[PDB]
RNA sequence: GCGCGCGCGC
RNA sequence: GCGCGCGCGC
C-alpha cells in the first residue's frame, strides 16, 4: 500500500533529515522507511525559496527496487509538478545523461550508472545534487558502488572544492557490525559506516517505540538440537550404488574427476547436487552428444540417489525408498536402453536388503519424534494455530506430508503446499499472517502470539544463530550509546576517521605493473588445443579482452544465447566454445560491439604456456595476468 | 565479458 | 588471500 497518513514514528524518524543533517535512518523492514523518504524528499524540495530549486537523487541496488521507487516517487510528486525520471542499465546507452539530470528534479538511479559518469567525467561534481538518498545504505563499505560514490563526495569535502555538497541520507533495517566480536569493535564498525556516509545522526524510533512494536513481526525464537540415527545402513548401501554408477560413468568418460571444478563432493549433500549440474552443463546434448547423453543418464540417476539420501537424513527411510521405487517405475515405463535397464537391475539386486533395513524399527528417525512433539504441544495450547514448515528440498515436502498424514499422533493436522489447511509445507517463500514458523533442518526472517522454531542436528547452525543474536545486541547497544554524544563531538570523531581512511585509499593505490611483454600461447583449459597468442589479444574498454584475426574464428564455435542482454558497451549475442567436436569448453561470449561482431574471452578458460619452456600458469582474472595489454583499434 | 556484495572450506 | 557456491549490477 505504497500508493496512498504517517504513523507518529515516521514523523520522529524524518525529523533529523528535515533539519539538514546527514542521517542514517535505521528501522525494521516494511515499517515504512519508503514513506519516510517521501516525507524528507518533499520537505527538501519545498524548502527552497521561490527562485531556487533542489535536485534529488535516489539510489537503488536492484532493478525491481528501482522500478518500484520510480513509480512511487513519480506517483507521489504529481500535483507538486516536479520532473521525475530514472536511469538504469536499460535506460541506456543512448540517453544524454548529464542532460537528463539537468532537466529533472528527482532522479532514481542504480549506483553504477553514477559511478561510470563520475569516472568518465560527464557529470563533473556531486554538487548538482542537493540531496542523496541511499537505499540499503549498509552497503556503503569496501568496494561497493555506494562507497565509490562517497569516495568522490569525501574527496571533494576533504580536499576542499566549493562546491556545495548535497545532504546525504541512508535507509536500512540493520547497520552493524562486520567481523566484530566485542561491543567496542561494534561501535568502531558503526562509527566507520557513519563516516563512510558523512552521517552525523543515526535515527531510530525512541519515543514511539511502543507504537512501532505493535506492527513489527518479532517472533519468539526457539532452538532445538536433535540427534540423528546412530547407524545408517540404508546410507551405506545407496553410497555403494553411487560408487557403482560413478565408476560406470568413468568408463564412458575418463577424467570425469576434472569435468567439474567443484572439489571434495560427498553423497547426500546440496554440493553433490551442484556437482551434477556443472557436469551436465559441461557436456551439452555430434559424436560427443552420444557420450553426453550416456553421461546424462548416469548423472540423472546419481541425482535421484542423492535426493534419496537427503530424504533419508531428515524424514524416514521409507520415504527415501518409495521415492526411488517411483522413479525406477518411470524408467522402464518410458525408455529403456542398455544403460537404463542395466542401472535399474543394479538397483533391483539391492532392493530387498534396502527394504528390510527400511522397516527395521531400530532404524527409525529420532528427529521426526521431536517435530511431532513440538506440533502436539502448540495445538493442545492453541487448537487454531496456522503453521508454516520450511524444509530443504521439493522431495522433502512430500516426505513430511506423507509422514504427517501417516502419523496417528498428528490427527488433527491438515497439510497443504487458503484454506481448510493448518500446515503449509514448502521450500522457499513466494505467493507474517503465520503464528507458528518451523525451520525443520532448513538451510531466518527476511520477509498475534507468534514463534519461530529452529530444529537442527548441526551444532554449528545453532551456534551461527546465537552469534547473530549476540551481534544484534551489540548493534543495538552501540547505537544507543553513540546517540547520547553531542553532535559536535561526534562530528569531530567522524572527521578524522574520514581523513585517515582517505589517506589509506590514496596511499595504497596499486602501482602500475611491468608487463612481461613476451608472446605466450593461450591453450584450452580442458582439451589443451592452442587457441591463440597473447600478441593477437586486444583490450576493449579497459576491462574486456578480444582476439584479432581470421585464424582464431576457426578455433571456436558459437551457440545462440536464449536471452541476449545489452550492457553499456556491448550486446551479448552468443556463448562461444572450443572447436573440437569432443571438448566444447566454455571460452567466453560473442558480442555485437560498436557494430563489430567480435568474441570476448575469459582467461579462466585457458592455460598460459611459455613458448620456449612449455611451462604453464593458470589465471582466474585478466587483471592478474600482467602481459603487454594492447588497446583495441577501431580499424586494424 | 567484466564488476560488486555475501555464505561455506583452507 | 586461494578454491567452490549463492545473489545483484553494467
Ligand atoms: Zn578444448
Amino acid at each position: 500500500n505504497l500508493y496512498s497518513k504517517p504513523r507518529n514514528y515516521q514523523l520522529e524518524l524524518a525529523l533529523p533529515a528535515m533539519k539538514g543533517k546527514n542521517t542514517i535512518i535505521c528501522a525494521p523492514t516494511g515499517c515504512g522507511k519508503t514513506f519516510v523518504s517521501l516525507l524528507i524528499c518533499e520537505h527538501h524540495l519545498k524548502k527552497f525559496p521561490q527562485g531556487q530549486k533542489g535536485k534529488v537523487v535516489f539510489f537503488a541496488n536492484q532493478i525491481p527496487v528501482y522500478e518500484q521507487n520510480k513509480s512511487v516517487f513519480s506517483k507521489y510528486f504529481e500535483r507538486h509538478g516536479y520532473r521525475v525520471t530514472g536511469i538504469s542499465g536499460a535506460t541506456a546507452e543512448n540517453v544524454p545523461v548529464e542532460q537528463i539530470v539537468e532537466n529533472n528534479d528527482i532522479i532514481i538511479l542504480t549506483p553504477q550508472i553514477l559511478v561510470n559518469n563520475l569516472k568518465k567525467g560527464t557529470i563533473p561534481s556531486l554538487s548538482i545534487f542537493t540531496l542523496m538518498i541511499f537505499d540499503e545504505c549498509h552497503n556503503t563499505s569496501k568496494q561497493h558502488p555506494y562507497n565509490m560514490i562517497m569516495f568522490n563526495y569525501l574527496d571533494q569535502k576533504l580536499g576542499g572544492s566549493s562546491g556545495p555538497l548535497p545532504q546525504v541520507i541512508g535507509l536500512t533495517a540493520s547497520v552493524g557490525v562486520g567481523d566484530a566480536k566485542t561491543t567496542d569493535e561494534a561501535l568502531d564498525y558503526i562509527c566507520k559506516l557513519c563516516a563512510s556516509l558523512d552521517a552525523s545522526v543515526i535515527a531510530t524510533v525512541k519515543h514511539n517505540l511502543e507504537e512501532l512494536e505493535q506492527v513489527v513481526y518479532k517472533p519468539q525464537k526457539f532452538f532445538r538440537k536433535v540427534e540423528s540415527r546412530i547407524s545408517d545402513k540404508f546410507k551405506y548401501i545407496i553410497a555403494q550404488l553411487m560408487r557403482d554408477t560413478e565408476s560406470l560413468a568413468k568408463r564412458i568418460c575418463k577424467d570425469l574427476e576434472n569435468l567439474s571444478q567443484i572439489q571434495n563432493r560427498e553423497f547426500g549433500t546440496q554440493k553433490y547436487e551442484q556437482w551434477i549440474v556443472t557436469v551436465q552443463k559441461a557436456c551439452m546434448v555430434d559424436e560427443e552428444s552420444r557420450i553426453c547423453k550416456a553421461l546424462f543418464l548416469y548423472t540423472s540417476h546419481l541425482r535421484k540417489y542423492n535426493d534419496a539420501l537427503i530424504i533419508s537424513e531428515h524424514a524416514r527411510m521409507k520415504d527415501a525408498l518409495d521415492y526411488l521405487k517411483d522413479f525406477f517405475s518411470n524408467v522402464r515405463a518410458a525408455g529403456f536402453d542398455e544403460i537404463e535397464q542395466d542401472l535399474t537391475q543394479r538397483f533391483e539386486e539391492k532392493l530387498q536388503e534396502l527394504e528390510s533395513v527400511s522397516r527395521d524399527p531400530s532404524n527409525e528417525n529420532p528427529k521426526l519424534e521431536d517435530l511431532c512433539f513440538i506440533l502436539q504441544e502448540e495445538y493442545h495450547l492453541n487448537p487454531e494455530t496456522i503453521t508454516i514448515l520450511f524444509v530443504k528440498t521439493r522431495a522433502l515436502v512430500d516426505a513430511l506430508k506423507n509422514w504427517i498424514e501417516g502419523n496417528p499422533k498428528l490427527s488433527f493436522l491438515k497439510p497443504g503446499i487458503d484454506h481448510n489447511i493448518l500446515i503449509a509445507t514448502s521450500v522457499a517463500d513466494e505467493g507474517a499472517q503465520c503464528n507458528l514458523v518451523i525451520l525443520y533442518e532448513y538451510v531466518v526472517i527476511k520477509m498475534r502470539g507468534s514463534k519461530c522454531f529452529l530444529l537442527t542436528s548441526n551444532a554449528g547452525v545453532i551456534e551461527k544463530e546465537q552469534i547473530n543474536m549476540y551481534k544484534e545486541k551489540m548493534m543495538n547497544d552501540s547505537i544507543l550509546r553513540l546517540q547520547t554524544w553531542d553532535e559536535a563531538v561526534f562530528r569531530e570523531k567522524i572527521l578524522h576517521i574520514q581523513t585517515h581512511e582517505k589517506f589509506i585509499r590514496d596511499s595504497q593505490e596499486k602501482p602500475k605493473p611491468v608487463p612481461d611483454k613476451e608472446n605466450k600461447k593461450l591453450l584450452c583449459r580442458k582439451c589443451k588445443a592452442l587457441a591463440c597468442y597473447t600478441a593477437d589479444v586486444r583490450v576493449i574498454e579497459d576491462c574486456h579482452y578480444t582476439v584479432l584475426g581470421d585464424a582464431f574464428k576457426e578455433c571456436f564455435v558459437s551457440r545462440p544465447h536464449p536471452k541476449p542482454k545489452q550492457f553499456s558497451s556491448f550486446e551479448k549475442r552468443a556463448k562461444i566454445f572450443c572447436a573440437r567436436q569432443n571438448c566444447s569448453h566454455d571460452w567466453g561470449i560473442h558480442v555485437k560491439y560498436k557494430t563489430f561482431e567480435i568474441p570476448v574471452i575469459k582467461i579462466e578458460s585457458f592455460v598460459v604456456e611459455d613458448i620456449a619452456t612449455g611451462v604453464q600458469t593458470l589465471y582466474s582474472k585478466w587483471k592478474d595476468f600482467h602481459f603487454e595489454k594492447i588497446p583495441f583499434d577501431p580499424a586494424e
